[PDB]
């Protein structure tokens, strides 16, 4: 599944926000507008048993250019929170359910 950081009209979003996946689908985070964007996974909301630090960026990474990609696959079900280190303060964040 794709999600877009940055919608086309500049807002700062996950596109989409929420979504449900079946565990290990890969999940292509695809830079789009309104830069930079990075994802990572918060360690407080996430499923017990999942290390954040695998699934997410290190926040000095960020993505400045349409179309770059950053890619995980999720092995463990229930519910992730995502979010973008620059916008986290403006909302940008998202949630994955995996299934
Ligand atoms: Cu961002």
């Amino acid at each position: 599944v794709d999600v877009l950081l940055g919608a086309d009209d500049g807002s700062l979003a996950f596109v989409p926000s929420e979504f449900s996946v079946p565990a290990g689908e890969k999940i292509v985070f695809k830079n789009n507008a309104g830069f930079p964007h990075n994802v990572l996974f918060d360690e407080d909301a996430v499923p017990s048993g999942v290390d954040v630090s695998k699934i997410s960026m290190s926040e000095e990474d960020l993505l400045n250019a349409k179309g770059e990609t950053f890619e995980v696959a999720l092995s463990d079900k229930g519910e992730y929170t995502f979010y973008c280190s620059p916008h986290q303060g403006a909302g940008m964040v998202g949630k994955v359910i995996v299934n």
